[PDB]
């Protein structure tokens, strides 16, 4: 007969019902010691008692509209769960009896637990009794093999956990913490979470299981492993009971930085949503189902009363946990005048799916009852009789609905018998004018939308941590800017890491880079790594300022030798100083302006036309100017030996020779202008690489054994004072020569590109410029000053 | 049901075995009343261990001692591995207490954790002992819900330890997991998942199965399979829940993997196929530590259904056996040892022994029960129950404080969670010479009572992997990093498949599997392959160094030709025939021109503060000394302009304090520092030494050169008057050769690193002096050593 405190009515038809009264058992470990006897629950629920009143409003209802079954009555059978396996499973006993003067129930509304929701439809099933649930939401009472006859009106868990995912990446967390009951139904939407967190690049630092039977020193651990992280979002998948243990342990250890992810049992819960656990836990947003409408609901539930309610048991109980009566009193006290989770609502969501299940299940009674004879749903075509209805018939109904809602809704459950609906997403507020905390929406959750695009988030209601209005920070490791690359943290998972600056050389300008990247070879990385500057180019340069002096230089050499040329040209057919060779004069002269004008190569880019030109050009210049001056010397050789060709011929001959040479390296190995860097790595020189390295040795020996002939002959015979003995002049003017190389050699043997051309040109420009001065310095005195030209 | 095992007795027990594998698949849409269902395949294994309970219950009826005159009856069901079978059994065992809103005493055995939940569900609602034997999840110890749930069969924690523990002994770490979508792998999965994840040991795919599971569910998990590269499969399943992946596995022959059996499936009947074999190849499962039943095997040999009233399921067995029936028609005269079935194809006793065990402790509490004494008892005040009236609760209480030892001599005792611990026996799948089935070779060991690390023991000469190889395989997300290199993210992948990159020129990575490269000091440098630093180069100039070698020749040369020219001086050193001059002076030049020489001895080797900040001003010093000598050495006809000739010394001794002046400033005010620099070279060290104070080395050499310019000045302007071959110009050029020398050699200073740097100072200097000696002198030594005329 199962329990004693119960609600009974009779009638044609008999539906039963498990609703969660109390909260849980007094836990009273039997040592049995003693013969164990019938277990008592202990706390109260007045919401529980807002969901039967709402299931017996629906019976009634359904039993006072005239069209819905007609000349039949719905009766009654609902019992007490108190939350545990134990209470419910007695209830179903009593339910199944009959099968194999009782009446036979033909449909159970209840449940309210996944785990206790198991069980019970383990035993129904056996039987083929429909049970519609209304608050099991566990994904395991989707397997159609094992629970054959259960449908549920309230979403599965599914999209609870792909939502809590979706929030997650939306306001760009990547480091958060699950916990989650160790019963039937958090651990399958805990896993489903972890999964699809783990598809979206999302790490999980911690995950605790804990339940209402929980130890202390396990609470304490969870607590610790709490405490020692650094994540601050914590995804919790339970209900209002199994929660308040942790919630307890955390107010008074006063854990207040983290952010809480409610799930749709507890987001709601008035265990939780009280203000001294709000201080504490601060900012919540959790999910919840849409809302409903029962036209004439709130008149119904201020109508209980312990007297005038016969069929109702627990509404004397309900009185005494009110009214604190039996202190005895009066029993005409008003349920308005005190505060309690009762009336104290403004949305119905659970009762909603308690009205529409009962609702559903006179639905397929009425299928049943307007049949035709020849389209029937059973074998043959044939139908069943509402007098004789077996339970395995209205399941047969009930897999095949297909109802309008009075909310103008089609109700139809899937293959898998449960409905599908879009969440409200709510946030914890605190009321200013109460104290008590109050839910307010701020998003939407449509789930059939494409992937992607299902949620809704209205960012500018939520309320961070009670003060602030900018999303926390909940990220393992600083996202660090570019110029730097991402290091790998051996040990720690994959969001966590340190990061390391680039190397000179690579750059690397995004936010959380892999590595940094090598630039071309005319750039390299700026003072930040963050963009190649175009490199810098290495050569002389005509604006240059020290080019500017090399070339004002080259200038003034020119006009002093143009301009000495032209003072000749005054006195130029005035052999009084012309006893001299005339043409060797204009010759020489013209040489030495040449060599001069041959700096011009030596302040800009090389281009093959600009170096191998060059570089032979002073040796063909000066080759010939030194050949001249020398031929310059007393005729012993035309002693010794038509016309004075000879002296041209003598000089004719030396010059081809290094002429010679320049053809060679025209066909054989011409210097190359190329770039260099290798020794830099930071600015590209731009040289010449020396064409024929012993031919230049060739070339420069060559001319300096022409030089030193001429200052061995100048010398040895320096003595002899023909016109001012421009012996030693001339060898005085060689020897300078001489020295300037030999101490100009070092530079050109120890330095880069820049300097060693600036050096050679200054070295050139110079030393000739000397030759010039030695030769006509004293000459150009006298014929300027002293014009005693006679002997 | 009508199909059981029956036997009356003064005491009922009850049991569950699956004697089928499974109902027949057929969805009943109700078109009609729905009928009882019917199991199809037969299952040898659940009725030898039917037969062990029924041969343990009899051996105990047949005992003097344990229950002396009581008798147990007993009544079996089957499950067929479902839950309604289970819970119609069980509302028959209920059905005294069901009355209250033939009483069993005791269930033995569920063999399925769904089973036993969905059963310990409605028993512990009435507080009756069920004993199981196989059911092995750790939701069955949360004894806050099952209340009077005892097993005999170790927990399953230790089993993903275990799993995790081989893995990370065989060094992989990507792997996959696959899982029977039940109260069986889901627990244990998730367990081997924390496990493996503490371990650093990732994860690579993780799927759910069932016997269930149509088609597509299956294809999809073989692709996910299959487009995968981690080789060893984690299996938390059993065999029924097994058998169509393996068949969907075999069919499109994925032949790579190494699989990880669980304990349900690794000795099971339905995968240990040798059609299967050929691509479950390297399979290493757990078992049970094996029990010894003696006399049970003859009992085995005696089923018979006409001898068999008590047992019903005799009948089906034997169709089953002999393919007869009771399409040819069955007789009672075959041979059971002929054919050759799993039920006496055995060689240990592993779930047998459970059911024994679960038998003997039950029997063990009601002797408890039995032989107790007033005042002792357990019960209230110390009270006792008297065993012809015993009641299940009793029965319960005494079965939570069980004590005794087993036929083997171990010690039974239900922990505090009614579960009792045992060893692993680590098994590997073989294939028999002989006939070709697969034979289960025990490999390894696992206890469980060893400390955390040293639990586990493999044998690796026994294991043989896919078949013909004896290497372990390689199951890593990506190769190791070599020396010289370091790991680099990718982006995407977990934590345990990287890229190599190469280390940075100045950094090395001597370990393997190295997370960043390493800068070695400031005295070392990277080698070539980056594996270890080597120290850098040290820079300067060394004795032994062949261009060292050279100056230091020089130098030596120098001082010899002076030190002669001194000492043939003093054979005439007392014939003023050529000391004309002034004695005194000549000696002080040569003196000062040998110390000068002398000087190069501080440009060989490193800088100490001692030898660089000697050395320089050493030069300063020697070389002003002969300079203003040999000045001086000039006539005065600035003494003509101007008490002995002390005047000429006292000359000079004003000059040379001016620069001495110098010196000790620096001594005291900012001396050259000989330190270490490499900014610019970055791979050797040169040895440098940093002026002390450059506008002050720059006062100290133009007061030196105003010196000798002004000696250059007056030698010139009377370098015409040829007094003993009129020497001032020879001063001139000599004056003149030092200034070009500094000149041209200025460059180099001022564009070279440190060593050449030095060299070419010191050489500058050691021919500068070098050839003032020498136009001093060629000609004077010349003269008096080939034309002795010396009379003017
Ligand atoms: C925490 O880490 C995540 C990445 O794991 C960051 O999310 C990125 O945010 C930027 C800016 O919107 C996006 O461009 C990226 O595409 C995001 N990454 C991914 C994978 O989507 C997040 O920004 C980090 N949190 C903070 C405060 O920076
Ligand atoms: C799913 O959430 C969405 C959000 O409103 C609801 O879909 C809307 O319903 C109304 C009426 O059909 C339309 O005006 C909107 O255009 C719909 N939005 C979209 C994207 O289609 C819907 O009501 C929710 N699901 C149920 C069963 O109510
Ligand atoms: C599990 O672990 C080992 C088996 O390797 C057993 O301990 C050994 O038992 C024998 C005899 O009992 C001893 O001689 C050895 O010294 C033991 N070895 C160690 C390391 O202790 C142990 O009995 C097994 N546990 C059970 C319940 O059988
Ligand atoms: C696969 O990855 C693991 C992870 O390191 C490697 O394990 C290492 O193996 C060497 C050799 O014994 C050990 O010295 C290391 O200590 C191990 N690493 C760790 C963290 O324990 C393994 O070597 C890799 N597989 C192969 C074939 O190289
Ligand atoms: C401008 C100069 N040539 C310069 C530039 C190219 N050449 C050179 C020398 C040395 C090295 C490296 C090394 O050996 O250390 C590389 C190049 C020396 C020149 C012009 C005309 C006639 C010359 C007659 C005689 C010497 C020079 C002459
Ligand atoms: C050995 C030499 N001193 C050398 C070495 C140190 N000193 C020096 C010069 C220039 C720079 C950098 C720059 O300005 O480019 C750095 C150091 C020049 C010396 C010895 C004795 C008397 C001297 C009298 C006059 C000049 C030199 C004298
Ligand atoms: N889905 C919940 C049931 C539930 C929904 N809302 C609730 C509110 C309070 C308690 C329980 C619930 C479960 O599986 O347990
Ligand atoms: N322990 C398994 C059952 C099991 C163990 N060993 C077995 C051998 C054969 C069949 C089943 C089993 C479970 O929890 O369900
Ligand atoms: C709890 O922690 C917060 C952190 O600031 C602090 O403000 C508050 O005073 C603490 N309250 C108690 C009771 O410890
Ligand atoms: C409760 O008592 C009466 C009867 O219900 C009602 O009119 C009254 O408004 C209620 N009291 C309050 C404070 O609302
Ligand atoms: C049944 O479902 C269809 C569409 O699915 C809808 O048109 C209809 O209104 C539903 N109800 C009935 C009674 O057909
Ligand atoms: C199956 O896989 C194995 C290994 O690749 C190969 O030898 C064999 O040919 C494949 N096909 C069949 C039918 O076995
Ligand atoms: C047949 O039964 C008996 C056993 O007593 C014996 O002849 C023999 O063992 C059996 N046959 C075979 C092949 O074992
Ligand atoms: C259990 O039995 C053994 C043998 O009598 C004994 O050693 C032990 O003390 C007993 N009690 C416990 C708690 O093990
Ligand atoms: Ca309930
Ligand atoms: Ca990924
Ligand atoms: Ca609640
Ligand atoms: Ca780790
Ligand atoms: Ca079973
Ligand atoms: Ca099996
Ligand atoms: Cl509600
Ligand atoms: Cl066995």
């Amino acid at each position: 007969y199962g329990p004693n405190q119960r609600a009974q009515k009779k009638g044609d038809i008999i539906l039963g019902g498990l609703f969660p009264i109390h909260f849980g058992v007094a836990a009273k470990d039997q040592d049995l010691k003693s013969r164990p006897e019938s277990v008592e629950c202990i706390r109260y629920n007045f919401r529980g008692f807002r969901w039967l009143q709402a299931m017996i409003f629906a019976i009634e209802e359904i039993n006072n509209s005239p069209n819905l079954l007609p000349n039949m009555t719905l009766g009654y059978r609902i019992f007490d769960t108190c939350n545990t396996v134990s209470k419910a499973l007695e209830a179903t006993l009593s339910f199944v009896a009959q099968n194999k003067h009782i009446p036979s129930t033909i449909a159970v509304v209840g449940a309210t637990g996944s785990g206790v929701s198991t069980a019970v439809a383990n035993l129904l099933g056996l039987f083929y009794i429909p049970q519609v649930s209304y608050a099991s939401s566990s994904r395991l009472l989707s397997n159609k093999n094992q629970f054959k006859s259960f449908l549920r009106t309230i979403p599965n868990d599914e999209h609870q956990a792909t939502a809590m995912a979706d929030i997650i990446e939306y306001f760009r967390w990547n480091w958060v913490g699950t916990i989650a009951a160790d019963d039937d139904y958090g651990r399958p939407g805990i896993e489903k979470f972890r999964e699809e967190a783990e598809e979206r690049d999302i790490c999980i630092d911690f995950s605790e299981l804990i339940s209402q039977y929980s130890d202390e020193e396990e609470i304490q651990q969870v607590v610790e492993v709490i405490q020692n992280s650094t994540a601050r979002v914590i995804v919790v998948f339970s209900s209002g009971p199994d929660l308040e243990p942790l919630i307890k342990e955390i107010v008074r250890r006063n854990i207040t930085g983290k952010i809480w992810l409610a799930s749709e049992a507890w987001a709601s819960s008035s265990l939780i949503a009280m203000p001294e656990f709000f201080r504490v836990i601060g900012s919540t947003i959790g999910f919840a189902l849409k809302a409903g409408q029962i036209p004439g609901f709130r008149e119904f539930l201020q109508k209980v009363h312990p007297k005038k309610s016969a069929n109702n048991g627990f509404a004397k109980e309900f009185w005494e946990e009110t009214f604190n009566c039996y202190p005895p009193c009066t029993g005409d006290e008003n349920i308005t005048s005190v505060e309690t989770p009762y009336m104290d609502f403004t949305h119905l969501r659970i009762s909603y799916n308690v009205y529409l299940a009962v609702y559903s299940i006179a639905h397929a009674l009425q299928d049943i009852y307007t049949c035709t004879p020849g389209k029937g749903l059973f074998t043959n075509g044939s139908c069943a009789d509402i007098k004789k209805v077996e339970a395995w018939q209205v399941l047969k109904h009930l897999r095949h609905l297909n109802f309008t809602s009075n909310m103008g809704e089609q109700v139809d459950f899937d293959e898998f018998g449960d409905l599908v609906g879009n969440y409200s997403i709510i946030n914890w507020h605190l009321s200013p004018e109460d104290g008590s905390v109050v839910f307010e929406e701020v998003g939407h959750y449509n789930v059939y939308a494409k992937k992607g695009e299902r949620l809704f988030i209205n960012e500018n209601k939520i309320l961070w941590s009670g003060f602030s209005k900018e999303v926390p920070f909940s990220n393992c490791s600083r996202d660090c800017l570019p110029g730097t690359r991402k290091g790998i943290i051996e040990g720690e998972p994959t969001c966590c890491f340190e990061c390391v600056d680039c190397p000179d050389g690579e750059y690397s300008d995004e936010t959380d880079a892999s590595a940094c990247d090598k630039c071309p070879e005319d750039y390299w990385s700026n003072e930040n790594h963050t963009s190649c500057i175009p490199k810098q180019i290495e050569f002389l340069s005509w604006t240059e300022p020290f080019g500017i002096a090399l070339t004002l230089f080259a200038v003034l050499g020119i006009f002093l030798t143009s301009f000495v040329l032209g003072v000749f040209t005054k006195f130029r057919n005035t052999p009084i100083v012309k006893a001299t060779n005339r043409e060797l004069s204009y010759l020489l002269l013209f040489s030495l302006l040449c060599c001069f004008s041959s700096s011009l190569f030596f302040i800009g880019e090389p281009q093959n036309w600009t170096c191998r030109l060059r570089q032979p050009a002073f040796g063909i210049s000066f080759v010939l100017c030194i050949s001249c001056i020398l031929v310059k010397t007393n005729r012993v050789l035309l002693v010794f030996e038509w016309g004075l060709n000879l002296q041209f011929l003598l000089v004719f001959l030396c010059t081809f020779v290094q002429i010679v040479i320049c053809v060679i390296w025209l066909y054989t190995a011409p210097p190359s202008s190329y770039r260099n860097h290798e020794l830099e790595d930071e600015i590209i020189f731009i040289t010449c690489h020396e064409g024929s390295l012993m031919a230049l040795g060739f070339l420069i020996g060559y001319t300096c054994l022409l030089a030193a002939i001429c200052f061995f002959f100048a010398f040895k015979s320096r003595k002899l004072p023909e016109n001012f003995n421009e012996a030693k002049f001339i060898t005085f003017s060689m020897l300078i020569f001489f020295i300037v190389w030999i101490s100009f050699i070092p530079a050109y043997a120890s330095t880069y590109g820049k300097f060693v051309s600036a050096v050679e040109v200054i070295a050139i420009l110079a030393a000739s410029f000397g030759l010039l001065a030695c030769i006509f310095f004293n000459k150009v005195y006298i014929i300027l000053f002293k014009p005693s030209r006679n002997t």
